[PDB]
């Protein structure tokens, strides 16, 4: 399904991409998107796929425009056009200077200190999760670790029953990977609605978790209002739930694969947080947008306002001209290059956070199951969307070779 050809886009800079079904995908969902690198692609495409938009394909033009939020306002952020209009979380749909009070009262609940008095509890979860499985011999790793061990200790943040979980896995999916049960929209509404009553409660009754936080919070020197502590917990659920669980799910399927390489953090553990930075940035795995607040000539292409552009986080990376070879994991690369985590104002609050996450679970897991492969005769399908993902991950080891610490 194409749309008609804006009459300012030149034809010999469209390249039909769809950003929720890219063709490669069979190769790996970052090498699906990488067919944008190529040579025969132009830096700046037009995409006539979901609506019809920009997409920047050099690092140097993702982060430019990152920085500009003159001209690229954060407004509309999710292509199609529809789910951006709707998009109304904070404080990412907030350009500066307004964002940045709602930034600081954010990093109050999922901010380095928060993380820190939650360590033992991250780790004890991880022993917990890992030790469970090690005798089995086998699991479904996205749905026995993968999912449960992020999730846990989210929903432990934000102080939510695990008896909600499925339900705010199944609708944070649907605003990131769209399966058509229901519209970007409809699924925020949704959203909103488990939330309204559990702000009102935590403003009345205020515990000391992050929804009561954030609900009985200051900004601009004044109280913050009930729709915005609904629209900024809306996100921190989005991204607290929905992001950390894939990631891991595409490091451990790398590491399944490579046994040269985890033997490589098996030996040097001190390499691993290292590992992790080489990791994030060849399994990125977030593209979301802007949109054009006036007619602007970017790098000789005309651009027209209103005008959706989409500044893949997870291509910077991957540009050769940013790393070499981009495609291979090295993790002694001595400059790690990448915007996986954002660029601009914007930047990702939930670094420290997913980061320990990631560190946790990869010392952890090749501390008591060092050898593991993928079940042979699997096939890994991977899903693209605002966030990409794994389908399944099924995995198998000797236990014989399995250590209990
Ligand atoms: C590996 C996991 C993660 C990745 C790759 C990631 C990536 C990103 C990216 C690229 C953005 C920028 C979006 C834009 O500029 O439009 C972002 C923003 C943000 N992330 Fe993360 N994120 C991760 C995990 C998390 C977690 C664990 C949380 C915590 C709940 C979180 C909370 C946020 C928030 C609140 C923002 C908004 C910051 C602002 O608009 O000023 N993220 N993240
Ligand atoms: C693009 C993002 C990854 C970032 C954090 C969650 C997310 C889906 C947003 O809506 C902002």
């Amino acid at each position: 399904n194409l749309a008609p050809l804006p009459p300012h886009v030149p034809e010999h800079l469209v390249f039909d991409f769809d950003m929720y079904n890219p063709s490669n995908l069979s190769a790996g969902v970052q090498e699906a998107w990488a067919v944008l690198q190529e040579s025969n692609v132009p830096d700046l495409v037009w995409t006539r796929c979901n609506g019809g938009h920009w997409i920047a394909t050099r690092g140097q033009l993702i982060r430019e425009a990152y920085e500009d939020y003159r001209h690229f306002s954060s407004e509309c952020p999710f292509i199609p056009r529809e789910a951006g209009e709707a998009y109304d979380f904070i404080p990412t749909s907030m350009d500066p200077p307004e964002q940045r009070q709602f930034r600081a009262l954010a990093n109050q609940v999922v901010g380095m200190p928060v993380v820190d008095k939650l360590e033992n509890r991250i780790q004890e979860l991880a022993c917990s999760l890992i030790e469970s499985l090690r005798p089995q011999g086998q699991c479904n790793f996205t749905e026995d670790y993968a999912e449960p061990f992020p999730i846990r200790i989210f929903m432990l943040l934000a102080g939510l029953p695990e008896e909600d979980i499925p339900h705010l896995k199944y609708l944070t999916d649907q605003m990131t990977r769209p399966d058509g049960s229901m519209t970007f929209a409809e699924a925020k509404e949704a959203l909103y609605d488990y939330l309204i009553p559990i702000i009102e409660q935590r403003r009345q009754k205020p515990g000391t978790d992050a929804i009561s936080i954030v609900a009985n919070g200051q900004v601009n020197g004044r109280p913050i209002t009930s729709d915005e502590a609904k629209r900024m917990c809306g996100l921190l659920l989005v991204g607290g739930l929905d992001i950390v669980v894939n990631f891991l799910s595409f490091s451990m399927e790398f590491l399944a694969k490579s046994p040269e390489h985890r033997q490589e953090l098996i030996e040097r553990p001190e390499r691993i947080p290292a590992a992790c930075e080489e990791l994030l940035r060849r399994f990125s795995l977030v593209a979301d947008g802007r949109i054009l607040t006036s007619d602007y000539e970017f790098h000789g292409v005309q651009l027209k306002k209103g005008d959706q552009i989409l500044l893949p986080q997870m291509l910077s990376g991957l540009d050769e001209r940013e790393n070499a070879c981009p495609m291979h994991v090295d993790f002694s690369r001595q400059k790690v290059s990448h915007t996986t985590f954002g660029h601009g104002s914007h930047l990702c609050l939930g670094q420290h956070l997913a980061r320990r996450e990631i560190i946790v679970t990869l010392k952890e897991w090749l501390t008591r199951i060092p050898d593991f492969s993928i079940a042979p005769g699997a096939q890994i399908q991977h899903k693209s969307g605002i966030v990409s993902g794994v389908q399944a991950l099924p995995l198998v080891w000797d236990p014989a070779t399995t250590k209990a610490v």
